[PDB]
């Protein structure tokens, strides 16, 4: 079996092996990549996202989302209280300001340190989950806003043709906004790719041990799990790598760099921070070994998580038994 103790892979595609998505995700998981929950592909040389990031300023952020921590350092919630529209250059300022922007530090390890004591004590704004692209139409390789949508491989593998669509969104970031410990929408897979600016450190679960993580989580966030049998669909629970390690969770960890893809496998548990100012894009997508872990997925019904439109025909095609319950849920 490859990569048995589920390290996560870096790779170097050539532009010969950049040209075809599939293939190459295919070859990732040859080589055991989905064993770790996330890989990093960095692109050859040759390409390219788009030509300049110089014209961007004017994107709205209709929603930017103050995340404010409750709990301590290590083991704490964050809700999500929505702020006043702001252009991304009005952003870009107020990340770079005295009250937001990253402190001094001598390296990652250094300002991962200084997140884990510190995150809980500030409310940074994130622009999230803005739908759109900044790929250039023109590039044809690894474009996001050009990958076979989840609806026609579902068609693909199953027969069944659906309603729904797939697009890409942008995250504008600052040093430490946060995301909490989530799989995808129906354990989807997920690429992400930063465009700009600072990194993106991200921890990730074997898709193997996520029960593991989902225990530990129900046993430090009570309240949270009575609630409801799948709160992590919340996306708003953290613990820290400290925690983990002191629970026996296996997990690992990598930082991200502008011009760097990352990609979440089924079932991967993730969570993260932004360095500083930046600006990523990430869009779901599915290959035919994601149906097994789609009808498999966990739901919440609480009423929490609210989703996108296109999820229901997910539900409904591969979990006809829960679709009713959850569907409730979204109404
Ligand atoms: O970049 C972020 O804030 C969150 N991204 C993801 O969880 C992802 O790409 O799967
Ligand atoms: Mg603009
Ligand atoms: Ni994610
Ligand atoms: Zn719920």
């Amino acid at each position: 079996a490859q990569n048995p103790n589920c390290n996560i892979m870096i790779f170097h595609p050539t532009k010969e092996e950049f040209n075809d998505f599939d293939k190459y995700i295919a070859y990732m998981e040859s080589q055991g990549a989905h064993r770790a929950g996330l890989a990093k592909i960095i692109p050859p040389k040759e390409w390219k996202a788009r030509e300049t990031y110089d014209n961007i300023s004017e994107i709205l952020i209709a929603t930017p989302l103050q995340q404010v921590a409750s709990g301590r350092a290590g083991v704490f919630t964050q809700y999500h209280k929505k702020k006043k529209a702001m252009t991304v250059g009005e952003y870009r300022h107020l990340a770079n300001s005295k009250k937001y922007q990253t402190p001094p530090h001598q390296n990652f390890e250094d300002l991962e340190r200084k997140y884990w004591k510190n995150r809980i004590y500030n409310s940074p704004i994130y622009g999230a989950d803005i739908s759109g692209s900044l790929f250039d139409e023109n590039t044809k390789q690894w474009n996001l806003g050009h990958l076979g949508t989840i609806q026609d491989l579902l068609e693909k593998e199953c027969g069944v043709v659906i309603e729904g669509v797939n697009t890409p969104y942008l995250y504008f970031g600052m040093w430490k906004t946060t995301f909490a410990w989530h799989t995808e929408d129906m354990d989807l897979y997920s690429i992400n790719y930063l465009h700009l600016g600072e990194p993106k450190t991200w921890y990730v679960v074997p898709p193997e041990h996520g029960q593991r993580l989902e225990r530990l989580a129900r046993e430090l966030f009570p309240g949270s799990s009575r609630g409801c049998g799948a709160f992590l669909r919340h996306k708003v629970a953290l613990i820290s790598p400290t925690v983990l390690k002191e629970n026996g969770i296996p997990f690992n960890r990598i930082t991200q760099e502008a011009g760097e893809f990352m990609v979440t496998f089924p079932y991967g548990y993730h969570a993260g921070f932004n360095h500083g100012f930046n600006c990523a894009e990430a869009i779901n997508f599915a290959t035919p070994r994601w149906i097994d872990y789609g009808k498999m997925a966990s739901q919440c019904s609480c009423g929490e998580a609210r989703v996108t439109f296109s999820m229901d025909a997910f539900v409904r095609i591969l979990q006809p038994e829960r679709y009713d319950l959850w569907k409730r849920g979204q109404d």
